[PDB]
């Protein structure tokens, strides 16, 4: 039997914020240490994964592995009826047909339970991630939120340009252009407002901007977003949480 | 000469918000004792019944009689230069072409006077109320909002269920299905945040999910919602107003 | 080289934002005391002139004139870009075929720059203004502006109205009609918040509502709108700026 109980309902709905922008269907597997998911467009530029460590829950029991697929359009629904910071309860048990997903208020006079039809969804999963990555940074997930946003005004190409010290947005219109340049630093108001940054090696990448708004979906995850990297390989978003974390491979332009 | 000076515009558009969603053109009886009127939509399913009594108005004066029909598509384009709580006054006077709509803010330095194209419209009055209804029960108009606007995520079809202090609503759906059980009991910081019911007979009755969607619009009208059913009639929607009503009869499936 | 930069970017964005909503392109005469644009709609019905001191911007200098000419689709999306109070300053060079819009916030940590493609655009430059006008009166732009709001909802006519000390706003549609009548007067808490009048004749002109609800735009400018009435002439609707001001000359109907 599986019980797995999120403390305040809102987070899953935020990380199945990240999938359902682009990603279709997608297979939950949940085993004893918690849950992983991953998913891919239709286009295969972007992908999808997700970790849930047990301490990013409540409570958390699942006796044996069970992938559970399921409809994100359908489960992004049953999450609609959930009214954030409701003890969102998910249950299964041995060769499920069906999820169940239990709300609960601090009143007890209150409480809901729905099901969700799952589906046979066969899926190669995926392992693409590189020992090292060219350069990696980490900035407020807010500030990368509205770099991308702004650009994205313009044309639909994004280009991301590391030197050493020097992080350079850039999109460049048919109506015109705009450029961010932000660098590296400390701060200690909030340490964690600041820019990281290390270059193994310079990169000058360009991203579809399409995807680049579906990535920064995940800012209402995390303060932060880690960006890795490389020029032969997708870069990494990453927007961590309590425990595990939710990834976006992006695979650049060919140019 | 009729003159109905409703204290806070806001209700008057509250009310006929109630109708709108659904029907269409509505006669609007006016009488010394106050106004009643009724309507039914299109596949007559859904019957909306008011009644304002003379003091829910700040001041109401009815010399005889006067029927005045209207377009509420166009009665609520008058209701929306209605900027809330700016006594608005019923005008008209005898056999009238059409009824004036007067609002007035606290600093006198701003007077608005609309006019409405009054209809001639035939309109069978119903009175299809029964006696006894088999259960009967009260609960906040925010709750009962919230229940079918959730269940109604999944099929068209919401299922009402009630045993002895048992009321269950469920709605199962192509995707999955959701259910909510409240019981009856009483609160005693807002006792009026509670449930009531009183079973001569259980019930288990379906209705179409559109209807309670536009049923649940009253809710802006009063705290809790009045419903009773019965297994061979049409059921009682009803937010009480501080004199009069507002109710919604619907039908319920066939099956 | 030109350097003009407002203190507060929302200012720019909204005085744009008076003409994007109607005209198309748009030669900015930027000289040595500031700027003036003229722009007209396609019916030529509507004609907006803009003229902004140098005691509006925060620092401003222009070596010679330079006209340019922009899209303000395109000009309005890196607007889109700039939030609130970002110091946006506008950089040219000599002959320039192309403006740069510079943001910078408190903290220097941030700054974008933008550019945007500039037009080759003919523009016969208009002065239509007359000596006097039949009536000019003076009222809060937020008064102004509801009026408009709420008579447009019938036909789209709107008819203004003013006698000795008497000014009438109608508008009498198919479904109803509607009239709000003000008069002159003079408030203490805040003076500006009362109406003015001079009446050298009585007007008894009709506007079409679409440009009356565009006019209205520019209430985000001022607290007041200054409206100059002429029988014979189109309009004058003027929203003051800190230096300089936003003028909309609307030609009246024929009837």
């Amino acid at each position: 039997m599986l019980e797995a109980k999120f403390e305040e309902a809102s987070l899953f709905k935020r990380i199945i914020d990240g999938f359902k922008d682009c990603v279709q269907l997608v297979n939950f597997q949940c085993k004893e240490d918690g849950i992983i998911a991953q998913a891919v467009d239709d286009s295969r530029v972007l992908l999808v994964s997700l970790e849930i460590g047990v301490e990013a829950f409540q409570e958390y029991r699942c006796d044996h592995p069970v992938t559970l697929g399921m409809d994100l359009t359908s489960l992004s629904k049953i999450l609609r009826c959930g009214n954030n910071t409701d003890t969102l309860t998910l249950i299964a048990d041995n060769t499920p047909d069906s999820i169940i997903l239990l709300f609960e208020d601090t009143k007890k006079d209150r409480i809901a339970e729905y099901s969700l039809k799952l589906m046979d969804i066969d899926a190669d999963f995926l392992k693409i991630e590189e020992l090292q990555y060219d350069s990696t940074l980490s900035l407020p997930s807010s500030e990368f939120s509205k770099i991308v946003r702004d650009l994205s005004q313009l044309s639909d190409s994004i280009n991301i340009m590391i030197t050493k010290e020097t992080i350079k947005f850039v999109a460049d219109g048919d109506i015109g252009s705009g450029t961010v340049i932000i660098k590296p630093f400390v701060d200690m108001e909030h340490p964690e407002t600041s820019i990281k940054l290390e270059m193994d090696q310079p990169v000058d990448l360009t991203f579809g901007a399409k995807y680049l708004l579906d990535i920064i979906k995940g800012s209402s995850l995390s303060d932060r977003v880690g960006i890795r990297l490389s020029s032969e390989a997708p870069a990494l978003f990453q927007f961590d949480l309590k425990s595990g974390f939710l990834q976006f491979f992006l695979a650049p332009k060919f140019n």
